[PDB]
């Protein structure tokens, strides 16, 4: 239907969770 | 449908990643 952009937004959040932890334990 | 929670939480979580980078920048 159209939560293929619901799909593309979790792996958006996905990413940042990642972005996020690496930058701040860096 | 029934999917509409899971766009709740997808939701919540989108924006608890940015306050948990603000909180521990902080």
């Amino acid at each position: 239907s159209d939560f293929d952009a619901l799909g593309g937004r979790v792996t958006t959040v996905e990413t940042r969770v990642e972005t996020v932890n690496n930058s701040l334990t860096g």
